[PDB]
């Protein structure tokens, strides 16, 4: 929808999308996260993390040892510009971030942290 995007991701680690566009009329900008399939958090949790393409490593092998109980996300991560919850399957959460903290001639990649899953689970998200 308008200054909002609807992200699904599966059972099968995979996102439905690998491209997200951001309006740069909007001042702020929603991902809503869902998760068809029927399995739990703890064994196929994902989440939506959004850091420059530079920064995603760092992201995920920080997340990785962050633990469960931290989403698989170091706090206070200076790298991410927006985050949601880790979620299960049957549970949903949406994250909203200033459009401004995209910057230019920044290249953005989006992704999950739960451990192993970026190298399936990744796209790119840009300015339009
Ligand atoms: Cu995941």
């Amino acid at each position: 929808a308008e200054c909002s995007v609807d992200i699904q991701g599966n059972d099968q680690m995979q996102f439905n999308t690998n491209a997200i566009t951001v309006d740069k009329s909007c001042k702020q900008f929603t991902v809503n996260l869902s998760h068809p399939g029927n399995l739990p958090k703890n064994v196929m949790g994902h989440n939506f993390v959004l850091s420059t393409a530079a920064d995603m490593q760092g992201v995920v092998t920080d997340g990785m040892a962050s633990g469960l109980d931290k989403d698989f996300l170091k706090p206070d991560d200076s790298r991410v510009i927006a985050q949601t919850k880790l979620i299960g399957s049957g549970e949903k959460d949406s994250v909203t971030f200033d459009v401004s903290k995209l910057k230019e001639g920044e290249q953005f990649m989006f992704f999950c942290t739960f451990p192993g899953h970026s190298a399936l689970m990744f796209g790119w998200l840009h300015l339009k």
